[PDB]
């Protein structure tokens, strides 16, 4: 009798905490997914567009270097045909 | 890069705890889950277990004092077959 009421406290007490658990692994622990996911694309994101802007960076500048050669040369060409026509008086 | 590397770690700490919570609800919840339903067991096993004891002590005390009643007529007869047989010597 005694012995019995007593334990029972203990299972409607127990049955509450395995069900706030149930409450838990549905409402709070899948707040915490859907972040996870939230924040792993948005880091993958950036590490990934770092690598364009990077890239991108590096492009532009080849190219900057390559037409500026281009332009010393065409600076010697312009010299040089003029010496020509007006060595011809 | 300063940033990243930052919240980097926080992907990382969120990711520990989220494997966890699915290794105790696997673990430590379904061991509750066990428990709860032995304690369930055992206590409700002990309820039919009394109820069918003081259904027997009570079937025990009405076979006990119905035939007690009859002890006491069985009794009568005796005394009453003795006085008759007495009388007729």
């Amino acid at each position: 009798l005694e012995g019995l009421h007593r334990a029972e406290q203990s299972l409607h007490d127990l049955q509450e905490r395995l069900h706030k658990a149930q409450e838990e692994h549905r409402t709070v622990e899948v707040e915490k997914v859907h972040l996870e996911k939230k924040l792993r694309d948005e880091i993958n994101l950036a590490k990934q567009e770092a690598q364009r802007l990077k890239e991108l960076r590096e492009g532009t500048e080849n190219e900057r270097s390559r037409q500026k050669y281009a332009e010393e040369e065409m600076e010697q060409v312009r010299e040089a045909l003029r010496k020509a026509e007006k060595e011809l008086e």
